[PDB]
Formats: structure tokens, sequence, C-alpha cells
């Protein structure tokens, strides 16, 4: 009801229709309407229709240009301060800090931002009143995982940004058939805003709209709630992904006894005609996606891809450790993306794919580094800055972490059960990340228990995916890092208890290093492609074969059980080399991490696999 005619938005819609919305769904539209006061709302549908008209928008409004070398394809230049997810911006809001960190024993943090309600309350009004005015406020409808699958989710975002509506339509199932599945179940209720209301404060750089100094990516768990504000990028702004598909979704999980994780899943058939379905966390920026989708070089062998970076995984009533790939679509980092390195992307990104930050050619193509495709001559390059660019200058063409947004099911090896409700099996998990030194290329863990150690003690060389900068070694246990829903120690006892549940298929656990150096920091190991032979290694390993050989750090493959035909130059000797100096001061670091990062939460099970480890490598 109504005194005046302050609150029913009905005239305000400008496709759909309020009435037509379950009734909850109704008043998270209107009540944020109220208060975001947005000039136009839009019901998406999910249409092509639409989806043409946003793209036509967005090409009026200079916020997209299209690429006319390819087949509906779209360049989107950022404002240069809004390139990234943004670690130390993002938060998790619960009444207790201990339900979302580990109170630590000396230091800060690292495994999670907490912040008051109150705390909150206060940021979120400064922020979102007015936010929206002058702009449309879309609604998208997503589902997260197939229609109907057991592990599916839905969600509701409300954003004033066309690039990420098309961006979801992409990398999520959008639009009218979601609402209809939802009728007046329960949803998670995703608040976007670019934190520019009109008439514009400040001008724009490259027709991007953001808010850098009050951006925030809030977390709210016991309410079902994401709210995110001044960002347009990626991890920030499609809530969907990391919001929703990690943070929300891995505590949902732990209420739930399934899990939610910073993981591919490939399928791998080998020339005897079996198949295995593998899972694996590396860390952003540390090959997921070029694994997934790889090619192999050993003949007979297949790879298939059913997602590059998501997984939703549980247990069925047979022990069968299942995942799905909740997401639609790629979002992959495009740089060091070429015909050498990942030829199945370059074919799935040739259409219906938007590009966002790397370089434009004259011809209307796109440019990164890494390509390794040469241009023909009289092409020239625009920079993701906007500008003329030539290989003398300085700085790259394309922004580090630019990305390209494709759909999943344009991708040639994509898996036949990618959309399977009932997920796929899993056999084994991979760990591994960027260590330059110590670190063999493959070992098997000795024990589940282990193995959640393995996971648990996972460090990487910072990259460039985040704001960290520079070649320090940093934690990163289970690629989840920047991904917590919640209390690392309550995740690592709850990865322990699957051991606990009746008639359980554990899978296999392996670590893995891709990127060990020589003393020249030259790269060991040939990598991409190649990652087939080690990969050949562990489906062995699964069926039983008896290829391994018992170290203090684990199982690894025995003289000539790995295939090295074809790479006769390969140091096998650096590559498995295992130094005791190394791993004495490895597990120091270890040990004095998981002391003050998870102190008190520390499951035993988890402090008895580092006790063991330093017996083994005392024994030396
Ligand atoms: N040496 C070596 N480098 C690799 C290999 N696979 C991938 N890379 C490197 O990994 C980088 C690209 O990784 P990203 O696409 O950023 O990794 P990601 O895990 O998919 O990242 P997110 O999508 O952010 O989660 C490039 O620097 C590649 O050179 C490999 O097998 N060997
Ligand atoms: O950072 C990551 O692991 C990504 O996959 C990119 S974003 O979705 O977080 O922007
Ligand atoms: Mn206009
Ligand atoms: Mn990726
Ligand atoms: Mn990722």
């Amino acid at each position: 009801p109504q005194l005046h005619n302050g609150l029913d938005f009905s005239a305000k819609v400008i496709q759909g229709s309020l009435d037509s919305l379950p009734q909850e769904v109704r008043k998270f539209v209107e009540g944020n309407a109220q208060l975001c006061q947005p000039e136009y709302i839009h019901i998406c549908d999910g249409s092509e229709e639409e989806y043409g008209r946003l793209l036509a928008h967005m090409q009026e409004e200079g916020v997209i240009r299209k690429l006319k070398k390819y087949d509906n394809c779209w360049l989107a230049l950022t404002d240069p301060r809004d390139v990234a997810r943004i670690e130390s911006k993002t938060v998790i809001i619960t009444q207790e800090q201990r339900d979302t960190v580990p109170i630590p024993k000396s230091g800060q943090s690292q495994l999670g931002r907490w912040m008051s309600e109150e705390d909150f309350e206060k940021a979120f009004n400064a922020r979102f009143p007015g936010c929206m005015k002058g702009r449309t406020m879309y609604v998208i409808p997503f589902s997260m995982g197939p229609l109907g699958s057991p592990l599916a989710k839905i969600g509701i975002e409300l954003t004033d940004s066309p690039y990420v509506v098309a961006s979801m339509r992409i990398m999520t199932r959008m639009g009218t058939s979601v609402l209809e599945a939802l009728g007046d179940g329960e949803f998670i209720k995703c608040l976007h805003s670019v934190g520019c209301p009109l008439p514009l404060k400040k001008p724009l750089v490259n027709n991007w709209a953001c808010n850098p100094e009050l951006t925030l990516i809030a977390h709210l768990p016991d309410r079902r709630e994401i709210i995110s504000f001044g960002s347009g990028y990626g991890g920030n702004s499609l809530l969907g992904k990391k919001c929703f598909a990690l943070r929300i979704a891995s505590r949902l999980a732990k209420e739930e006894g399934w899990l939610a994780e910073h993981m591919l899943i490939l399928g791998i058939t080998n020339p005897e005609g079996k198949k295995k379905y593998l899972a694996a966390a590396f860390p952003s920026a540390c090959g997921k996606t070029n694994l997934a989708m790889m090619n192999p070089t050993l003949p007979g062998w297949k790879v298939e891809c059913v997602g590059d970076d998501i997984a939703w995984m549980k247990f069925d009533a047979q022990g069968n450790l299942r995942a799905i790939n909740p997401e639609n679509g790629f979002f992959g980092v495009a740089p060091g993306t070429s015909v050498k390195t990942n030829p199945n992307a370059i074919k799935t990104i040739q259409k219906n794919t938007i590009f966002t930050n790397v370089a434009e050619t004259s011809d209307g193509g796109v440019y990164w580094e890494g390509i390794d495709e040469p241009l023909a001559p009289g092409v020239t390059i625009t920079s993701w800055k906007n500008k003329e660019w030539r290989p003398q200058d300085e700085e790259p063409c394309a922004h580090p972490n630019s990305r390209f947004c494709t759909p999943a099911s344009q991708c040639p090896i994509i898996d036949p059960a990618w959309e399977s409700p009932e997920g796929v099996p899993i056999e084994g998990i991979i760990f591994g990340g960027r260590r330059p030194a110590g670190v063999p290329l493959v070992y098997e863990a000795l024990s589940w228990q282990h193995g959640v150690f393995v996971g648990a003690a996972m460090r990487s060389e910072a990259t460039a995916a985040a704001e960290h900068k520079g070649k320090v070694i940093m934690h990163d246990p289970f690629a989840m890092r920047p991904f917590f829903g919640y209390n690392f120690g309550k995740y690592l006892a709850h990865w322990l208890s699957m051991a606990h549940r009746p008639a359980a298929k554990l899978p296999k656990i392996f670590h893995v290093n891709w990127f060990r150096k020589d003393k020249n920091g030259k790269f060991l190991w040939p990598g991409f492609g190649e990652n087939s032979r080690v990969l050949e290694w562990m489906f062995g390993r699964i069926e039983g074969e008896d290829s391994a050989k018992l170290t203090p750090i684990g199982y690894v493959p025995k003289e000539d059980a790995l295939n090295l035909k074809g790479l006769g130059d390969v140091n096998v000797e650096e590559l498995f080399g295992i130094s005791k100096e190394f791993w004495e001061k490895e597990v120091e670091e270890i040990d004095k991490y998981l002391e003050d990062q998870v102190n008190a939460d520390l499951p035993y099970e988890i402090e008895r696999e580092l006790r063991a480890l330093k017996q083994r490598i005392s024994q030396m």
C-alpha cells in the first residue's frame, strides 16, 4: 500500500512487470529501487533480442566497440584503476569474527577480512543512497548450475551496469526461465552499483563508470546477501562467480555437507577407452584454464573440459564424489593465450565473446602479449589505454589481467556431461602453484589426511591477478585464500570429515609444480600440452599401477615411469630432486603460518601431518 505514489515503481519499468515477479523478488527490487533511485528498471529476460539491444546501447554510449574481424565479438576498455579483483576491499560480515576467520595468535589474519555489522551499515549508508540516479537498474535472474540440478542455486543481481548484464548472460544461465524455476524459493540477493550517479561529479576514463575510492565488496552469509560498490570489473561485479559461487557457497556447503572450490574439472580418456575425471586447484594466474582445455601431446589421449574455475562437489548415495561446474562460460586471462599454449581457447573465443582490456588491431582483431601470432604489413595496434602502440614501447599492449568472456558451449572439447545435473565422478584432486625452487614436478599424498595437509600448505609466487606484486612466496591454501566464506580451520575440519563418511570413495590427491626453474632461471619443464605426461602417471596411479617410489614428501614417479619420449633434454634429477635443506625451511614456514593464522582452530590431524613431515625430513 501507500499514502502517495512514492513506493510503487511500476511506472519506471521499461521491460517486464513487477507484478509477474515472485513476492520476495519484487520486494528486493522495489526496496532497493527506493534506496538507489534508478531512473528506469529493466527486468532481464535473457533473450537474444535483449542482448542485441544492450550491445547496441553500449556501442552507442562508447562503452564497447565491435571487433569487426570476428563474429559478434566486442571489446571493453576500463578505467586503469578498475582492472582486477581487489582482495583488500573484500569483506565478510558475521556477528562474531571467529565465524569468518580464525583468531590469529599474533599477526593480522590473511585468511579473510571481517567487518562488523555496525561498521558495514555505516559503509553501506555512505555509498548506496541515491547511487543509481539517472541510470537503469537491471534485474538479472540467474542460476548457478544447470537449472533443476540438485546442487543448483538461484540468485538475483541488481546492477546499474549493462556490461555486467551482458557478461552475466555469458557466465551464468540467465533470464525468464530462471524466475519460473525459482517460484517462491530462496535466492541469493546480489546488489551491485558502479557508484556513479548522474550528473557525474568526476569525468570518466575510457567511458568506464567506477568509484575506486569507495570500492567495497561485502558478503553477508547469514542474510544470503552480496553487496558490491564501485567496481565494474570481473570478480567484483559478476556476483555469481567469486562472491556467490565460492564465498557464499563455501559457507552453504559447510552447512549442507558439500564443497565449493576454486577448481577446474576435466575428463581424460586414455588409449584403452577408459575415462576419468579430475579436479585441480591452482591459484589465480597459475594455469587452471590452460590445463582444463589442454590439447594433449601424447597420441591416443583426450582431454575434455567440464569447467575451468569453480567446482561444486558432493558425495552421492554410492560414495562417489560428484562435481558440477556452476558456471556457463569462461572468464579467462587473455595474455599468454596462443595456438601453442591454449589452442582450444583460440578456437572458442572467435565468436560471441566479450574481451576486456586487450589490444585492438586496425583490421578489427585482438592482440595481447604472448599471442605468438604475427600481423600482416600495415596492421597497427591500439593498446588497452586507447593509444597507438608499437612493440618499441615499454608498456604492454594489453593489461596483464585482461580477460575474455566466452560461452562454454562453444569450446570444441567441452565435455558431453558438462551440464549433466548429476555431476561427474571425481577420482583425483590436484593441487599446485608457482614454485621456482625445491618442489618437484609431481607427487602423490600418502593418505587423505596428508592430502588435506598438502592443500593447506600450498604456496605460490606472487602473480598479478590481485593487487599483489613482486616475486614473494605467499601462502594460498587450497587456492582459496581470497575466497574463504568462513573460518579456515573449520574448512580444514570439513575436508577432514569426508574420511569419516560411510562408503566414501575418496579421490587420490596429487601436488604438481609446472614452474620449477634451474640455476639459469629457465623452466625445467615445457608444460602446457606436455602436462599430459603427468596426467598419464596420475591416471595409472588411480588404476593402481606400481609406478611410484616413496619419498619423505609423498610418492613420486619411479625412474622411467614417466613417458618422456620426445623430450630427451629433460633434467629428471633436478625436476624431482628433494633437498633436506629446502624442506627443513619449508616445514618451518608452514609451521609458523599454521600456528599464527589458524591457531586454536587448527585440527589435530593437520598438526599431526606437520609433525610427521618434519620427522620424515629430519631422518634424511
Ligand atoms: N611454465 C608454465 N606456465 C604455465 C603453464 N600453464 C599455464 N602457465 C602460465 O600461467 C599463466 C596464465 O594463467 P592464468 O590464465 O592467469 O591462470 P588461471 O588459474 O586460469 O587464473 P584465474 O582465471 O584468474 O583463476 C601464464 O603465465 C602461463 O605462462 C605451464 O604448463 N607451464
Ligand atoms: O582471480 C581469479 O581467480 C579469477 O578467476 C578472475 S575474477 O573472476 O576473480 O575476476
Ligand atoms: Mn547517451
Ligand atoms: Mn582461468
Ligand atoms: Mn579463478
